[PDB]
């Protein structure tokens, strides 16, 4: 039981040792494309790169590189694209990826400005009447509407391929109070947000993989994906005891390095999965309780 092990780790005060064990066991695969000289200005962080085997390729002749990884969870049958916060020169690439991969939702777990520094380009329009055109990838992006809550904002965007005039609705789920190298305010607040993404249809198999990013796309992004996958696995046979969280994280780390950046994020991941199990195991009313506890307005 993840709960029985959670209590053991807490009593031992061994979250740091557990977390370092995962670091030591994690997969190591080449990132040769990411390290090519011509891609240096496409990477936000020197030490966060996509593995070659799992990287998303842009469908263009010139340079197909974007710092983005396809995390394909075979047993859970869910996929995610994890990517860095777009740079000023990679916003067109970012939306090209969204188009080519047929994603329906973008989950953003950071703010543009965090700890007095710019963590992410302003890659979507903040005003309906000021749309964005990405000339390098021939895409147009319009803000359609916005639903602002206390700690998160949901936006409806229209993405248009200008070459064909095809248009798609993109949902943007923006968690605005989650500090880098931090944890959410509560399991309830995090799960309320996760179930909002789930409820929108953005995670469903008829769409492309959801795009998840923070600044580097590994820490907060890893926490989000790990909790979601763990809850989905539990859902499939109604068996909380069959879910080994550490092994799920290690499986995810076969597809992108560094997922979950602190021991307390790992610890939080356990808390979120343990609490979310109440919903999975038949207590539907807990979802309402999360929404109230989250004080979203």
């Amino acid at each position: 039981e993840m709960e029985k092990e959670f209590e053991q780790i807490d009593k031992s005060g061994s979250w740091a040792a557990i977390y370092q064990d995962i670091r030591h066991e994690a997969s190591d695969f080449p990132c040769r494309v990411a390290k090519l000289p011509k891609n240096k200005n496409r990477n936000r962080y020197r030490d966060v790169s996509p593995f070659d085997h799992s990287r998303i390729k842009l469908h263009q002749e010139d340079n197909d590189y974007i710092n983005a990884s396809l995390i394909k969870m075979e047993e859970a049958q869910r996929s995610y694209i994890l990517t860095q916060g777009p740079l000023p020169n990679t916003c067109g690439h970012f939306w090209e990826m969204v188009w080519e991969q047929k994603s329906r939702g973008v989950v953003m777990l950071n703010r543009v400005m965090e700890k007095g520094s710019l963590k992410c380009a302003q890659y979507w329009p903040q005003k309906e009447e000021k749309e964005m055109i990405f000339e390098d990838t021939n895409l147009k992006l319009t803000l359609i509407s916005e639903d602002i809550k206390s700690y998160y904002t949901v936006r409806q965007l229209e993405l248009e391929n200008l070459t064909t005039q095809e248009t798609r609705e993109i949902l943007h789920f923006h968690y605005t109070t989650w500090a880098d190298f931090g944890v959410p305010e509560s399991p309830a607040s995090f799960l309320n947000f996760l179930f909002k993404v789930r409820e929108s249809g953005s995670l469903s198999p008829e769409h492309g993989p959801v795009v998840v990013h923070c600044s580097a796309g590994i820490g907060r992004s890893g926490t989000f994906c790990l909790a979601d996958t763990c809850l989905l696995l539990m859902d499939k046979r109604k068996d909380p005891s069959s879910v080994d969280i550490k092994k799920v994280l290690l499986e995810m780390r076969k597809f992108r390095m560094g997922l979950i950046q602190t021991a307390d994020q790992l610890r939080f991941s356990y808390l979120a999965v343990i609490e979310g199990a109440k919903f999975i195991m038949g207590d539907s009313s807990v979802q309402d309780q999360w929404k109230e506890l989250s004080h979203e307005d």
